[PDB]
């Protein structure tokens, strides 16, 4: 057919001139477009890539000469458009369809990409680009400006052909660690064994061990007791119940691991029939909403289908929490019927202490959690202490108060800053990883939107985004203004506006960049100030100095808040003549820089809001350095807090079965009645 593939074409016009840059086709277009025309098209491509697409496929449908279609296909392939060349080829447009959904995203998410480096990323997705766009994005990055690049890169990736390019472009932004962007885009030891003893002997545990001691490997021990000792013609089932679904996953991946080989069948269920697949199995991995919603939805009325519950992060079984959605209606199968019920295994680092003041006060909080899981035992490490605190060696903490700036100024001038943004973008809390986090909940909020009137949706979405990057480089200076030098904080702010200014430079970009260069020269006088001194900053580098003096052999840890300060921080131990003797490392090297999560023999928090004990877990030496009453007051109140609740375990195991069976017992009875 000569006539149906003309028409054919003008009938996918629009996919065809939404990618094709004719210029890289041209070449091998030589029979049949003449030399003028060539030449025109090129012309045309310097006003708009997109009238050259149209015009060269305006020229081609009017041509007329033996055989131009197969040499247009013929060249395309050449050229590396292999996407139109199979769409046209077919006349099967789905694929490109598919993507206009993926560059409508790009565009709109795109301030975000701003100072991602784009030669960095070109390796990863160089399928997605044409040979040439390649090396155009790398020649404007070297020669002009890095933004520049990034921005016409971008450019590129939406005119790309290949269905394969957003699936590479996350693959390409997660490999140079843009992490933000990219997410926007989408047997046994000793202590284990007494922990596990009362769960084989059939009781209703709660395993009360730390972080770390590894009740997840208790709870396996525990189920391969339960299916060896298991009874008559009664077959045994297992759920391992998880809250979160990253924790599920791991759990899930390591119950099929385990137990798979030795003959079991080990499936998990999650967001992502109930009736078969807890039939089908023998261990099942899960989030315990679904059973609730499975359980009410009609599809299971029987808890009695396990026999054996093992509940992970049990202390969250309170009020409208689902474990307990699950457990009441397990109380009423015990309280009802009597039937069989399965055995309760809880898991958890902390019992809690409620709302407690004393020790009494703190049992009767435990005594109440126990009862809502129908626990007969609360196991914890004891005759095994000494091996326990070998494995792990929770680390004394050195809470220090450093004093911080009398006077900030730099400060007021961005925060009020910040607040006119904000204003902005309402017509379209500051300096705190709350607010970061803030802005990336917005972020999935516009990422979202997808609401109607699409031209105007569009330039609404790229507008917040904006206003949030925006708003986020303004909060990360703060940041470093606080923790570190003050020129830290203005330079930070300078390279970006630099960018900005690089970068498409929408209007609003524009106003935006104005908005602070009108403050600029204030921030700079700031930034001179050869008195200017971070009190808070000069302590750390106190301590560092004091720590590489009663043992220079010190390989230090250094956490900060941001990224944004790890690398400001640097620069001011670099600069430093009481650190001198040292040139620090970040992610030789006896001072390494990290922000919140290698060998190691001193750490040191430096702000860190938020608790501990758990951040350095994820040799002994801690040092917390803080200069808000509030963190130095609020970690020994949760030392308090962890004694008592000891205490109080501690307590209730030396009661006898009988006395805790009825104040367990009683105290269900207490729920019943209301």
């Amino acid at each position: 057919m000569t006539a149906d593939e003309k028409r054919s074409l003008q009938c996918y016009r629009r996919y065809i001139e939404r990618s094709l840059n004719p210029v890289y086709v041209l070449g091998n277009m030589t029979d049949w477009l003449p030399d003028e025309l060539r030449e025109r098209i090129r012309k045309e491509e310097e006003r708009g890539v997109s009238g050259a697409a149209a015009l060269f496929l305006d020229a081609v449908l009017q041509l007329e000469a033996r055989g131009w279609f197969r040499g247009m296909l013929d060249a395309m392939l050449a050229a590396g458009y292999t996407g139109l060349a199979e769409a046209i080829e077919n006349w099967d447009f789905s694929k490109l369809e598919k993507l206009e959904l993926h560059r409508q995203l790009l565009k709109r998410i795109e301030a975000t990409m701003l100072e991602v480096d784009p030669v960095a990323l070109i390796p990863y997705i160089s399928t997605c680009l044409i040979d040439r766009e390649c090396e155009e994005i790398q020649q404007i990055s070297e020669n002009r400006s890095k933004a520049a690049g990034i921005t016409k890169l971008i450019e590129c990736l939406c005119r790309s052909d290949k269905e394969h390019w957003p699936k590479s472009l996350q693959l390409a932004l997660d490999t140079t660690g843009y992490y933000r962007a990219s997410e926007l885009w989408d047997k046994a030891r000793s202590y284990q064994i007494e922990l596990a003893q009362p769960a084989i002997n059939g009781k209703n545990a709660l395993i009360c061990a730390p972080t770390g001691s590894g009740k997840t490997f208790v709870s396996i021990l525990i189920c391969e007791h339960h299916f060896q000792n298991m009874p008559a013609g009664r077959k045994a089932k297992v759920v391992f119940l998880a809250t979160k679904v990253p924790v599920y996953e791991q759990q899930k991946n390591v119950f099929k691991h385990h137990f798979e080989r030795q003959g079991y069948s080990v499936q998990g269920i999650s967001g992502e029939s109930v009736e078969k697949v807890i039939e089908d199995s023998d261990i099942i991995v899960v989030t315990p909403q679904i059973l609730v919603n499975s359980f009410e939805d009609g599809t299971l009325t029987s808890l009695s289908i396990f026999t054996l519950m093992i509940f992970d992060e049990c202390h969250n079984t309170t009020g409208n929490h689902p474990y307990n959605v699950l457990m009441t209606r397990y109380l009423e199968q015990k309280f009802n019927s009597a039937s069989q019920l399965p055995q309760i295994l809880g898991l958890t680092a902390s019992v809690g202490v409620g709302n407690a003041k004393n020790i009494e006060e703190t049992i009767e909080h435990i005594c109440s959690l126990c009862s809502y899981l129908d626990i007969q035992a609360i196991s914890t490490v004891r005759e095994n202490i000494q091996e326990l605190q070998r494995f792990m060696n929770k680390p004394e903490i050195d809470v220090r108060l450093v004093k911080r700036r009398i006077h900030n100024p730099f400060a007021a001038i961005i925060s009020n800053l910040m607040s006119e943004t904000e204003a902005l973008m309402r017509t379209i809390d500051f300096g705190t990883q709350n607010y970061e986090h803030w802005i990336v909940v917005t972020q999935r909020k516009c990422r979202l939107l997808q609401l109607e009137d699409k031209e105007e949706e569009s330039r609404i979405c790229r507008a917040l985004f904006i206003c949030t990057e925006h708003l986020r480089k303004y909060n990360d200076a703060l940041i470093i203004s606080e923790d570190a030098r003050i020129i830290d904080a203005l330079s930070y702010l300078t390279e970006f506006f630099t960018n900005v200014k690089n970068g498409p430079y929408t209007e609003l970009e524009q106003h935006l960049t104005a908005k602070f260069q009108e403050k600029e020269p204030e921030l700079i006088a700031l930034s001179k100030d050869e008195t200017n001194e971070n009190p808070k900053l000069e302590e750390l580098v106190c301590i560092l100095d004091d720590a590489y003096r009663y043992n220079p052999q010190t390989r230090t840890l250094l956490f900060a808040k941001t990224r944004a300060l790890v690398s400001a921080l640097k620069k001011c131990m670099e600069e430093n003549p009481i650190l001198n003797y040292i040139k620090p490392g970040v992610l030789d090297n006896r001072l390494l820089i990290a922000t919140s999560v290698v060998q190691c023999n001193l750490v040191v928090l430096y702000e860190y809001s938020g608790n501990v004990t758990k951040m350095i877990q994820v040799g002994s030496k801690c040092i917390l350095v803080t200069s808000k009453t509030e963190v130095v007051e609020n970690e020994k109140c949760n030392r308090y807090k962890e004694e008592m609740m000891n205490k109080a375990v501690e307590k209730i195991q030396k009661w006898d079965e009988e006395t805790f069976a009825k104040k367990i017992h009683n105290l269900q009875m207490k729920e019943r009645v209301l």
